[PDB]
C-alpha cells in the first residue's frame, strides 16, 4: 500500500514527530511547530512547503534546529525532493530558530536584509542571502533569484520592523506571516517588537499586494479567508 502524500492527506492533517502538518492545496502544505511554555499550552508557529516542479522550497523554520530537522525529514519520507531553498520572515525564534538545520541541509536561505542585521544580536543565525525591497514593497527581482511561483513583499513594519510576506503565483494563497491574525482573533499576540503607528497600514498594503489571494495563511492562526485581513487592521488601529 503505497499511497502519495496528497491521497495520504484526505484523511486530514497528520501529526509527524512532535509536528503537524497539514496539505492547503496539491503542492502546498502548513507546517507547524510548537514552543512549549511550561505550565501553559505550547506555542503554535506555522510555516509553508511547497513542491515546484523537481524541488521544494520552505517559508520559515519551526522554533528550533530539531524541529527544523524534523521538517526536513517530514518533506524526505513523504516528498522525496531536494529542499533548493528557504525564504524566513522575520527575525524571532519561530521563524528563524531553525536556520543551522537548513544550513546543514545544503538549502540556500534567503531573508530581508534588515533581518539579517536583527538575527545574531538575538542568538539566532542570519539568512545567507539578503533581500532588497523596492519602496513599493516588492522585492528587487535580482534579489530573488529562482524563486519559482513565490513573490515575497514587504509591506511595512508592523509585527515587527521587518515583517515580510509571501504569495504562491498559481494558487488562492498568500502568507502573512505573524503580520495577519484570523477574523476570530481576541489578540495580536505578542507585541513587544511592534510597530503600533504603522502595523494597519502594513497590514492594509498585504491585502493590496495579493487581491487575488483568497486564502490567507498566518504564523499563529490557522488558514482564514480575507476578513482576517481587515480583522486584523481593525484590531490594530490607534494602538
Ligand atoms: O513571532
Ligand atoms: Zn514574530
Ligand atoms: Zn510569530
Amino acid at each position: 500500500i503505497r499511497p502519495t502524500i496528497g491521497q495520504q492527506m484526505e484523511t486530514g492533517d497528520q501529526r509527524f514527530g512532535d509536528l503537524v502538518f497539514r496539505q492547503l492545496a496539491p503542492n502546498v502544505w502548513q507546517h507547524t511547530s510548537y514552543l512549549d511554555m511550561p505550565g501553559f499550552g505550547a506555542v503554535a508557529s506555522n510555516g509553508l512547503i511547497v513542491r515546484d516542479g523537481g524541488r521544494v522550497l520552505v517559508v520559515d523554520t519551526a522554533w528550533t534546529d530539531d524541529q527544523t530537522a524534523q521538517i526536513l525529514n517530514w518533506i524526505k519520507q513523504e516528498i522525496n525532493l531536494p529542499v533548493a531553498l528557504a525564504v524566513v520572515t522575520h527575525a524571532h525564534q519561530d521563524k528563524m530558530g531553525g536556520m543551522d538545520a537548513l544550513h546543514a541541509a545544503g538549502i540556500a536561505t534567503y531573508a530581508n536584509a534588515l533581518s539579517n542585521q536583527l538575527a545574531p544580536q538575538e542568538g539566532m543565525v542570519a539568512a545567507q542571502h539578503s533581500l532588497t525591497f523596492a519602496a513599493n514593497g516588492w522585492v528587487e527581482p535580482a534579489t530573488a533569484p529562482n524563486f519559482g511561483p513565490l513573490k515575497v513583499f514587504y509591506p511595512g513594519p508592523g509585527h515587527t520592523s521587518d515583517n515580510i510576506t509571501v504569495g504562491i503565483d498559481g494558487t488562492d494563497i498568500a502568507f502573512g506571516g505573524c503580520l495577519i491574525k484570523d477574523s476570530k482573533a481576541k489578540s495580536l499576540g505578542n507585541l513587544g517588537d511592534a510597530d503600533t503607528e504603522h502595523y494597519a497600514a502594513s497590514a492594509r498594503a498585504f491585502g493590496a499586494a495579493f487581491p487575488k489571494a483568497s486564502m490567507i495563511v498566518m504564523s499563529h492562526s490557522a488558514p482564514d479567508s480575507r476578513a482576517a485581513i481587515t480583522h486584523t487592521a481593525r484590531m490594530a488601529d490607534k494602538l
